[PDB]
């Protein structure tokens, strides 16, 4: 159970904003090196697949990405059009547990209008300390790229 | 309401089979043209990503995909891949309805070892009758595809 990586990507349209800032604090304080990849706090409507990109061109073995809009949907389709990235909308740690396990997960989609930080605080922690299981997934996940 | 669609393909790995045999029934009990995309109920194991293909090919305007793999998870990510598709993982008629209201999601994944049967009814029933909002979702799905 311990950090899988230390290097996290975040970003979030307007919707996500909060709760972008708050997750980024918590992985601060765990140790973990913090790119806030935007939007600006000051904006009050942009769109999520504007989003996207700057956080999954950094995501690899040793970095993970976050990524928040309203309900989660539109960022986990944005994730993954990109053969690189495997993305989870988690709204329980059950479903980042398994997304981990099973798919190797390397992106975890938030949707921040149905969630409260603490449940997603918790979700974010299974998410990073949750091992790949590999063997008979290791298949399936090649297949994925 | 009305149901968006009147054709459906569906697919699954060897975990969904079941799941994917109860809800084709079902939508050709609601009047569907339903295109059972594999796998062979034979097979005892096989790889989600594979059984995509068939079914993304297929989906439009007027055609919709249902992908089941033990989670969904995998399915979703191996969906989303593709720039016309626009897949949702829903576990209940919420996400179902939001998924279609904003995202004009046009495949639903099901996690066959994690939804009852009759709930997976509900929220493919919720999927399939629930309009896309247009309005400001427009342009956000439109880059979706770009």
């Amino acid at each position: 159970g311990s950090m899988v990586v230390k290097r996290v990507f975040l970003s979030s349209d307007h919707a996500g904003v909060e709760l972008r800032l708050f997750l980024s604090a918590y992985l601060r304080d765990l140790g973990c090196e913090v790119f806030d990849c935007g939007c600006d706090p000051k904006e009050h409507s942009v769109d999520y697949p504007d989003y996207v990109h700057d956080v999954v061109r950094e995501v690899s073995d040793t970095s993970f990405g976050v990524l928040i809009c309203g309900t989660g949907i539109g960022m986990s389709i944005a994730a993954n059009r990109h053969k690189n990235i495997r993305a989870a909308l988690c709204s329980s740690t059950m479903l980042a547990k398994l997304s981990r396990e099973h798919n190797d997960a390397n992106v975890l989609c938030f949707g921040s209008r149905y969630i409260d930080p603490d449940t997603a605080q918790s979700v974010l922690y299974t998410f990073m300390t949750t091992a790949f299981l590999g063997g008979r997934h290791a298949v399936r996940v090649q297949k994925l790229g």
